[PDB]
């Protein structure tokens, strides 16, 4: 029950205990891996609170302490009375990052430990909250050399008074159906363009219109808010060899930042935690640009190309993603915009894995997100086993506010 | 209880019934997934009800379930088992084994052929010239002139262990791997153990880039004999590209038939040691992973380096450019032979449409999404953005362990 686990292109085997800690479930059993489904009280709390703080007074050597059982203490006290806790800032920032460092689908977690915590907490309106997201917005964009940060919104109460940040990310493209049946803009949003409109929002029409947030306190109805031009870094993009690239019209946005997942610290649940950090170019690239229910260009770019696109056969599609996947990084990288390509992003994690195992014996990775998807077996992560458990505090998955929202 | 899995791209939604008919165990459990985990003598006592699990699905399959040839049968391998602590195979029973085993391949991508598999008995076989033979036989059948047909030879079960038939090779043809001095690698680095091995028993080695391996066979449980295919039996294909020249220049190429010998067909509780299968390729088996891998060929950077890419700083992805044209490469050449050959594309969607109507006809399709995808441009491919359950079915192929690590030695 001590796991290793073997990288089959360098023979390096890790032995992981890190998983004997874990608590929640994989949804696997003895009978049937899940490992490709894309989803998996007073006296319920503190015992949830407790293993906290005993995982954070260790990481700082004070396990068995005065301040460990005081605040152990003051803590149980707390709960019994007001049937929740509040976390000192120290443990939020702790509980924040460590979030970070066990989301095992997250090949950027080498950088785990230097997260920025806003501490929004103090937030009580829909404006309050948009303020903090531009600030949010202006700091981890840093004119291109982008800082991985986090805001967090007051905790859940009784499920009445959530704050949700409804936007699946902060900055994303609009998408529209035309009647002609297709769709322009983003597929993906096309069901949140259209609340957005449904909401008073002026839609221009375009194939790249930055959507606006809608923001929800206290479990009152969302507002819709225009992020500041000024504060959306984009990056037009070109190709460093075919300079018909440009006229294909496209262009894409800085700054990944999500805000639908649920921050989990101490059984506490932040139902609006929006992080960022900066774009793998695969994520644009090969997801956004290429996949079939989303930009979905490749016909086009491989046209352009002049390419034989009557067999399968003969790798068009490959190819056009692959010039496509050089335009992203040339351009980000001509702009001077932080974007990692996966070769360097699955080397580092590859280090990071090394590292976890050396100094916390193990680390939580799911194979299935881990592996770009372009190129796999040419990245380091292919030919690594990896080990996928459920560590807390964490980011979870948590249901879309609209079928949620009692209005 | 029912199960659904969700294709993300098309929003189809799946119930899977059959994960209940689940007998072996997946290594996972509720607070662990070891989904990227590369790897997962019998006795009377447990024999029974395996072979009767058998015989309940094989007269299902044939709808005499319950009939007096399903029930006689039955009491028949009872009586066998307890006279003669094992039992044979009919074979009806064994073609419906193998091709199952096939069927309940969770990391075969290409099951859609499963039903169409020429199952080649080769239980009367006593030694290892014999196997030579009946090997001889299968690739001149499955290879066909470049026309392929999926088959399979099945040596005897084993017996008390002691007397296991076995192929030391791991493929049927492949090429040699020969460690220098210099700590460089001359031919295929995955083969050099086994060329080793080969070599102390007498193989006199050419040392090329692309030696064929003589076949190491062993019979009964004795020591394994070398023997040498006929190279006019080995169909292999020059690697070209159809708009580089120089590519030619590189020396590749590959051999023509993929087939697979070193694993274990489990039916009914029987163990069948040797049994080796083919089919064709796909072609990134060849182009990304043989030629690829750092630890094989590892021809990216001469492929790069012949196209002038930009080979200072991977964000100029020279490495993932090489990779597309070598897989070019890989398919026109086999294409423009006329060597059965199937693309990564053609190959997840015959599975997406392989998948559905086993959900439909059969309740479900173990599936193994780790191994399903291609190793190269996996979201371009239908089969990424699909939820797949993984579990295990009997029949089954199993890994089973190298030979030179268990084989007592006779001498
Ligand atoms: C700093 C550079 C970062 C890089 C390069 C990076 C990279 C990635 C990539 C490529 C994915 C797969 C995304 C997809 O396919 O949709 C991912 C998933 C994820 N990332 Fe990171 N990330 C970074 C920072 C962060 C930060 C700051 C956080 C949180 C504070 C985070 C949390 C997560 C989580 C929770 C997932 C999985 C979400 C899910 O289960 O659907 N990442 N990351
Ligand atoms: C006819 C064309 C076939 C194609 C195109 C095909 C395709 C593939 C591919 C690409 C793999 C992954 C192999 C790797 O990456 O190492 C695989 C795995 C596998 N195939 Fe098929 N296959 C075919 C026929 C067959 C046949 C005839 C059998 C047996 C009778 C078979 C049984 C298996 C098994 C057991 C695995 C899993 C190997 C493992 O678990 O290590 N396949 N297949
Ligand atoms: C449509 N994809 C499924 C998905 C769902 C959810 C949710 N809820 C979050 C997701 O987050 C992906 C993610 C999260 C954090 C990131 C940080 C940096 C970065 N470059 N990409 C990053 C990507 C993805
Ligand atoms: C070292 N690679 C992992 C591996 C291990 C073993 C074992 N034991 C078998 C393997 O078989 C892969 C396989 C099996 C059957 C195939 C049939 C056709 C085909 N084109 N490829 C096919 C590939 C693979
Ligand atoms: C660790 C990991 O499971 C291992 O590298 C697997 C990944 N997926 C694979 N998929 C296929 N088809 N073939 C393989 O050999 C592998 N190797
Ligand atoms: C079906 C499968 O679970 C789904 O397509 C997953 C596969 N792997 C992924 N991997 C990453 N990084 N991101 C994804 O959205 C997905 N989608
Ligand atoms: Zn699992």
């Amino acid at each position: 029950r001590f796991l290793k686990v073997k990288n089959w292109e360098t023979d390096v085997v890790l032995t992981d205990t890190l998983h004997l800690k874990s608590t929640l479930e994989t949804g696997c059993t003895e009978h049937i891996c899940m490992g490709s489904i894309m989803l998996p009280t007073k006296d319920q709390l503190f015992p949830l609170a407790k293993e906290f703080l005993d995982q954070y007074y260790s990481s700082i050597k004070r396990f068995g302490s005065k301040a460990h059982m005081d605040r152990l203490e003051e803590v149980n006290k707390e709960i019994e009375s007001t049937s929740t806790y509040q976390l000192k800032d120290t443990e939020l920032i702790y509980g924040a990052k460590h979030a970070w460092r066990n989301a095992s689908r997250c090949v950027g977690r080498i950088q785990w430990s230097k997260l920025q915590v806003f501490d929004a907490r103090d937030c009580t309106t829909a404006h309050g909250m948009f303020n903090y997201i531009c600030n949010h917005v202006k700091y981890a964009t840093n004119k291109g050399n982008l800082r991985s940060a986090i805001t967090i919104f007051p905790q859940r109460t009784d499920g009445k008074h959530d704050f949700r940040v409804w936007n699946s990310q902060l900055i994303r493209y609009a998408g529209y159906k035309q009647p002609d049946g297709s769709t322009l803009g983003d597929p993906a949003n096309v069901q949140f363009t259209e609340i957005c409109i449904q909401q008073g929002w002026k839609a221009p029409r375009g194939r790249f219109d930055v959507l606006p947030l809608l923001l929800q306190a206290n479990g009152n109805d969302p507002e819709l808010f225009q992020i500041p031009p000024e504060l959306v870094l984009e990056v037009p993009i070109r190709h460093p060899k075919f300079d018909w690239f440009k006229d294909l019209g496209l262009k894409w946005y800085g700054l990944p930042a999500v805000s639908n997942m649920l921050l989990e610290i101490g059984g506490l649940e932040f139902s609006a935690c929006p992080f960022s950090g900066w774009y793998m170019g695969t994520e644009i690239g090969v997801r956004d640009y290429c996949d079939n229910s989303r930009y979905n260009i490749l016909e086009e770019v491989a046209k352009k190309m002049d390419l034989d696109m009557r067999k399968t056969s003969s790798l068009w599609k490959d190819q056009a993603l692959v010039e496509i996947n050089i335009a992203v990084l040339y351009s980000f990288q001509s702009d001077k915009v932080t974007i990692v390509d996966h070769h360097s992003a699955t080397e580092s994690f590859i280090k990071h894995m090394e590292n976890e195992y050396r100094c916390r014996g193990g680390c939580p990775a799911d194979w299935v997100w881990i592996v770009p998807p372009m190129s796999g077996s040419i990245t380091p992560v292919f030919h690594q086993e990896m080990l996928n458990y459920r560590l807390t505090p964490s980011f979870e998955y948590q249901p879309d506010p609209w079928n949620t929202h009692v209005w």
